[PDB]
């Protein structure tokens, strides 16, 4: 029996790391057929982490999952998952996100916790079972936590994430702030990249009531680096929205040095979500928010605007 | 800060017990606004357990859950939950079932394990946390486990359910086989009850792909006690299917002594699910299975038939 372990499409550092980490967990637990996979490209940020701790990228999933045992990490929504996910047998989910568009035939292990990072939950699982946390594995856990939490500044970050990171740094042999900022910087180069690349780099679809929304995330050293390409961005966001039948396309731009975030929003349901945010720039194509609240989570806020 | 804790509509013993057990857990955890509720009638089986351990029945939920904190036990599918569940904020789910028709705006705690009973999971939460298990609480846990497992003979039963029961017996101060058989017998009187009563006693709706299916469970001393009323059963099942627009209505009849089960199946997708079982008799309106495979679970097998 093989078991396929993977994170979401357009994987982020958490998605790649958690797949490798959970494959380790399964193997230490005695499940030798467990194997990590990815559903997309390894980003520059994630490559920095993999290179630092000398871990190879997981294999790109090309197998049909029909009748196969599957473990999902860092996602549950089927449209974020493998093309053949609906034909798989999902044994286990480990995740830190909202639940939607998820259905199984029978019972399964499902573990979600409202923490800042999937690797934090996996850290706790290793702990609970008393399994070895190798230095590389600790490095990937720490990388994931720094990535998802943005060096502990995102509204999703919790003290469990901070505590896990503090306990992992000596195992990984790494200074959190120094390594962390280097890692974040390694995925923050935008000006020489195409609009198509930026909008697909870290981008996921969401099932929100009757609607399907696309959300892309871009890190930069300066918000304006990205945001004065607004016109070209909007154009591509509208084109993709039509081609994929999205009801909404949100671009979240985040300053890694500053921790400030803004959103650029396009699509059929644009005006409805605009009411939920501080609109600073608007037109027929799009709206641009002022710098977003540090404490409120964006995904739930958008969901509530579309459903409520 | 209220938090409503409840099980599914037409609650079984697991659904009633687990709500009370989880309310205790929350109070014990420090959450003082936590309260147990029920969404329907207390069955004869459940009443026997409540009387044995002097636990009153939880309050019938009548409040609108709009904007309220909720914890679900022993279910997740929205059609099985409160009428206002979509307007609530689901903080926590503890369950042992398939997942479907479940969506949240934001992150949450979700704990599902593929075990025989929700109370088994709640028991593990007490053990993990080092919480004291009162003898009344231990009795409810044990009752739920005996109920869902049918005195440890159902396909869903695991060694974790057995282990937990062995340790709970001395806390509850009860003989498992003796109390268990009494409890099961108390909910197994069928010939005196109307067809309408039997089909609404332990009946839940399910989201299975494009379909909505209704499944009713009936415990009996002897399978033929119920199944000799075949035609009266079918008639009410078709009537309800038409009136509620179900694609399928399954009646599972289980012998409490030997744990043999048979299914009586009616509705639009009847032929499609008949494919997945050993059909002992059939006509235009219904099929009746032979004694169902002792290892494989019924709900997943139905779901699989309606999809693949
Ligand atoms: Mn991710
Ligand atoms: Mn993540
Ligand atoms: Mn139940
Ligand atoms: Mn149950």
């Amino acid at each position: 029996a093989k078991t396929y372990i993977f994170g979401h499409k357009n994987p982020d550092t958490d998605a790649i790391s958690s797949a490798i980490i959970m494959a380790e967990f399964e193997q230490l637990r005695g499940n030798s057929g467990a194997k990590a996979y990815r559903l997309g490209d390894v980003s520059a940020e994630t490559q920095f982490a993999l290179d630092t701790f000398n871990v190879p990228a997981p294999e790109l999933l090309t197998d049909d999952l029909d009748g196969q045992d599957v473990i999902l990490v860092d996602h549950n929504e089927f449209q974020q998952s493998s093309d053949t996910i609906a034909s798989a047998t999902i044994k286990h989910v480990i995740d830190h996100h909202r639940i939607a568009n998820f259905e199984t035939a029978g019972p399964l292990c499902y573990r979600a916790e409202p923490v800042g990072c999937t690797a934090t939950i996996l850290y706790k699982m290793f702990r609970e079972r008393g399994f070895e946390i190798k230095p590389e594995i600790a490095g990937l856990m720490l990388s994931a936590i720094i990535s998802d939490s943005l060096l502990f500044k995102s509204p999703t970050c919790t003290q469990q994430d901070v505590k896990a990171a503090e306990e992992l740094k000596d195992i990984a042999k790494v200074d959190i702030q120094k390594y962390g900022l280097d890692m974040l910087k390694a995925g923050a180069s935008t000006t020489d990249k195409s609009v198509e690349f930026l909008l697909n780099m870290d981008a996921k679809s969401f099932t929100m009531g009757d609607y399907v929304t696309r959300i892309a995330q871009v890190n930069a050293v300066d918000l304006d680096e990205v945001l004065n390409r607004k016109e070209d961005l909007e154009k591509e966001m509208l084109a993709v929205s039509a081609q994929e039948k999205y009801d909404l396309f949100v671009l979240v731009v985040t300053d890694i040095i500053n921790s400030d975030s803004k959103i650029l929003v396009v699509g059929a349901e644009k005006d409805k979500v605009g009411e939920a945010f501080n609109v600073q720039l608007e037109d027929d194509m799009a709206f641009l928010s002022g710098v977003v609240s540090r404490k409120k989570q964006i995904v739930p806020q958008i969901t509530e605007a579309l459903t409520k």
